């Protein structure tokens, strides 16, 4: 398992973006809240 990314991270799998950030389809941390 690897170590959850922060805000604006790679998150390409098996990546991930700690929330409440939210990956989208540039694979990236994004909130869900920010307007993508």
């Amino acid at each position: 398992d690897f170590p959850l990314s922060k805000e604006y991270e790679s998150c390409v799998r098996p990546r991930k973006c700690k929330p409440p950030l939210k990956c989208n389809k540039a694979q990236i941390c994004v909130d869900p809240n920010k307007g993508w």
